[PDB]
């Protein structure tokens, strides 16, 4: 009989601008393949309105009523963590497409697809190494994302002998960052990296250029989007950042196995949505589908019947032991005790040139 899969994203509320791409990634996925071992897949979708309490109610309804075997996770981290808790309580695996870190047994029934920030930071620290960087200044948000980037910068740069000379912060809604950037320029670091996201992430770069900074400028994958690019304008020219390789698949060498899968994704996204994709979030949903397709195939070989707790366990067990699954964002290798499955193949460094991201 058929195979039921749950899909929760945000089509309303403050993370709809990510839940909409996520859904487009699900249409691509369906266009690429919609059966496992000859068995059609029935998708059960609900909208969490960017609300975590609603995401958890949605999950319970899919699990208790529709009897889905798995859920492919939602557009924000709060909602993803909410589903993760229902995932554990109901013994139903979750494939999270948002960066959700729930370590230990509490997260035994989830995996997290997006690359963890330290793996992304290490990529641009490696670029600093070959670029002659001996001093780096940091400026980032005064929240958990700013903290995480700076902590990963400490743990990656200091072992490699790069001195961090500034740790300035600012709030997301701040209009000015002049004071902080004045202190950074005075230290004359060889490079400045920021720990930011969205169009507020452009503020420090605009300040550095008005202040006349002629060093290298770095930033995170959260800055890879056309809105940041045009707000940054000339001030972000030459910006170095890590990215999941799908963004620049057409530039990848042929030995990079992510090029072929990324190209399959672009064609399937083209077929279902009418235009080629340019965002990272649709690609995460694709990878989640690829992971489910592969893990389902293996769980079906165990003779456990879909729609039963036993198959839910088989599917979880297959997901969290996946080996060498080539996706658009990573080559996924999962172990039961770790929520993440990305390694150094999960990211490349790009440079912003004439408004385009170029593989370095």
């Amino acid at each position: 009989a058929d195979l039921k899969v749950g899909f929760i994203t945000s089509l309303s509320g403050p993370v709809s601008s990510l839940g909409i791409p996520y859904e487009k990634g699900m249409k691509a996925a369906i266009a690429y393949k919609s059966d496992v071992g000859g068995r059609k897949i029935q998708l059960v979708q609900l909208d969490d309105a960017s609300d975590p309490s609603t995401a958890a109610r949605n999950a319970r309804k899919m699990i208790d009523e529709d009897k889905v075997d798995v859920i492919i996770g939602t557009a924000g981290s709060p909602g993803a963590l909410a589903i993760a808790g229902v995932a554990r309580e109901t013994k139903t695996p979750l494939i999270s497409i948002a960066n959700a870190n729930l370590p230990g047994e509490e997260g035994a029934w989830m995996v997290t697809l997006p690359q963890p920030a330290p793996l992304m930071v290490s990529a641009v620290v490696e670029r600093m190494k070959k670029s002659g960087v001996k001093t780096v200044g940091y400026i980032g948000f005064s929240d958990a994302w700013g903290d995480l980037v700076y902590d990963a910068l400490q743990k990656s740069a200091e072992p490699a002998g790069i001195k961090i000379v500034s740790n300035e912060r600012y709030a997301r809604a701040d209009s000015s960052v002049t004071g902080q950037v004045l202190k950074i320029v005075a230290l004359r670091p060889d490079a400045v990296i920021t720990g930011t996201s969205g169009t507020p992430g452009a503020l420090p770069y605009l300040a550095l250029a008005e202040r006349g900074y002629k060093g290298q400028i770095y930033g995170m994958h959260a800055l890879i989007n056309p809105d940041f690019v045009r707000v940054g304008g000339a001030s972000v020219e030459g910006l170095l950042a890590p990215t999941g390789p799908v963004i620049v698949a057409e530039q990848l060498p042929s030995e990079n196995p992510i090029r072929k899968v990324s190209m399959d994704f672009r064609a399937a996204y083209q077929k279902a949505n009418g235009a080629p994709p340019t965002d990272a979030f649709s690609a995460y949903t694709f990878d989640a589908w690829l992971l489910y397709l592969d893990a389902a195939q293996r769980a079906l070989a165990t003779k456990a019947e879909p729609g039963t707790p036993q198959f839910r366990l088989a599917l979880r067990d297959a997901i969290v032991s996946t080996k060498e699954l080539v996706g658009t964002h990573s080559v996924y290798n999962f172990k039961p005790t770790d929520r993440y499955g990305s390694d150094e193949r999960s990211r490349v460094v790009v440079k912003l040139e004439k408004g385009q991201w170029k593989l370095v």
